[PDB]
């Protein structure tokens, strides 16, 4: 049916949106201006020639939303074309408001979190509110008008997390993801209380991951393989959804794990400030070591090291700006695939 | 903590069994012999230098089962060895009773089912009772004394398995693997009503299963993948059993719905009585094909049809008379994978 009302739609794009979308279809416009009476928001009155007068109003509600009414006017098939338009320029992913209470955590468990996160550029975290009771944190997204809500009750223990999936809730969760036991990194990734991976023969999918990685799997560090069979388990549990392009979080986080662990293996050591911008480059699409660096080392691994990294950064940013199944699971071959390569 | 009582004891048998054990312990024996009255049974007195008499007493119950009394007598610390002789001589899967319920079954669908079970040496099958709503089959194993009843309620097509998770059991539900669904296969697999099988992602189950088969998945027959990937959702759903031996039916189908598909398919068809004990031999535990028809064939199908052969009987003939749990049965069906991907050239 599709409903129009109460909208996080930019405001500042309104207007523009709007003159671009009617010359987008050689229309004419009668008169766009502000909404006459007390009210405040837009009346856009607009047609072509050979129909009638579609008029549009958009209310500006109280909390920062945005109500497009489209029922009015002389013409009401030729206002939902605009409305339609409009509905169209938001992700999807807005409409979800998720409200989760993830267990044990405390102030200096989370701080890193938020710590790491910010670190990131787009990516900004403040101290909103504070009692004996509870520590509320705002994340904000500066490229985006999405922000988080992070409230730590401490006489408990409880992480309260509420607002809507965009990039705050992935970003904040790929941080956190190297933290959350089995259910709770089920209850980030599929975003839904009654999730099934406990119920997951562990052996099986053991079997499973050890079948994938032949000769590298007995050499494996344990804070690897505890990760990746928790998301496997997580991967076969899922109930249906629109979109699985966030079940990739237990790989491409423990690619980061084993990356970071083989990186300063061969003297190059991550610091925190300097991360990993100050030892790789980006020639294409296919980031390539430093040649200072790279020199030291047979190329076999030189190639390795950069598909890995460039799969990481390319996948995290694209899970990050938000560009169904069977492609999931390539994917996760692919990182399979990676992963075992990293073990000679 | 366990109780001695309506146990299905091998009757010719309870007696001997008893004196390999005193003899076994240089007891010695005090008195063997039938209890006064109307019961049915037996009584052992006994005992050894250094301590007290040990009375045992053993009644024969009206259904069959057989009650231990061990609590008489002067020594009931040296009855209860007895005891607990007698009560581990049985198989403990007998401690169970099952009673399910699959649905979507008509007489015509049963009856080659039961015929292809009675093809069986210790398996046979009789038409009990029949009314209008309900025809009444009993199966029995002669060698053991183990009966299962199935009752199809034709009026809903309704199939009613009642009895204990022994031989017939077994036999009956691998010859019936091959029709069902998946919460069908998943109900027989574990003996339990409230499975988690259908909630299993079958599209991750799927890229498992082609990560195993390598080439042979474009290869695959369809009426065994998906067999085999409703047994692989069963066995990543499946919670904590005791044996896990019997969710590994969903490989030996298979290899029968495929080695009948190819051995026909070279030559070899199996005939209904013949079966297939018409194309090998068995020297050593390792069924080789007779020569008369191993030499029409190269030799690379000589080695994978016989080590084919001699796996699916091994592990079947283990699970029909009850020879980690979990890692066990994967280890096993790993072998079958291997042998199912060889088997497609």
């Amino acid at each position: 049916i599709r409903s129009y009302k109460n909208l996080n739609l930019v405001r500042a794009n309104i207007e523009t949106e709007s003159r671009q979308f009617i010359e987008n279809k050689n229309y004419s416009i009668q008169s766009i201006g502000p909404m006459p009476g007390s009210r405040a928001g837009l009346r856009v009155v607009f047609t072509r020639p050979g129909v009638n007068l579609a008029t549009v109003d958009i209310f500006y509600n109280g909390d920062g939303s945005t109500t497009i009414q489209y029922l009015t006017g002389a013409n009401r098939s030729l206002g939902q074309e605009l409305a339609d338009h409009l509905f169209e320029t938001i992700n999807p992913a807005e409409f979800e408001q998720v409200n989760m209470v993830l267990q044990g955590f405390v102030e200096t468990s989370v701080l890193p979190v938020l710590e790491l996160s910010a670190d990131e550029s787009h990516i900004e975290f403040r101290e909103h509110s504070r009692n004996a009771h509870t520590v509320v944190w705002k994340i904000i997204s500066t490229s985006y008008q999405d922000e988080l809500t992070v409230s730590l009750h401490i006489t408990t223990g409880k992480l309260q997390i509420q607002g809507r999936p965009l990039s705050c809730y992935r970003v904040f969760t790929f941080n956190l993801a190297a933290l959350l036991d089995l259910q709770g990194l089920e209850k980030v990734l599929i975003r839904q209380e009654d999730g099934k991976a406990n119920i997951v023969q562990q052996e099986v999918a053991r079997t499973y991951l050890q079948t994938v990685m032949a000769d590298a799997y007995p050499h494996l560090h344990v804070t690897a393989e505890k990760l990746l069979v928790s998301g496997l388990c997580v991967k076969l549990a899922a109930p249906d959804l629109p979109d699985y392009c966030m079940l990739l979080y237990p790989e491409l986080a423990t690619i980061e794990g084993v990356l970071k662990s083989k990186m300063s293996g061969l003297g190059m050591p991550v610091q925190q400030p300097a991360g990993f911008g100050t030892y790789f480059d980006k020639p294409a699409a296919h980031y390539i070591l430093k040649p200072q660096f790279a020199a030291t080392l047979r190329p076999e691994q030189i190639n390795i090291i950069s598909t890995a990294y460039t799969f990481f950064n390319v996948e995290r940013h694209s899970l990050f700006h938000m560009e169904d199944m069977a492609r999931l699971m390539g994917k996760a071959t692919r990182a399979w695939g990676i992963i075992k390569d990293l073990y000679i």
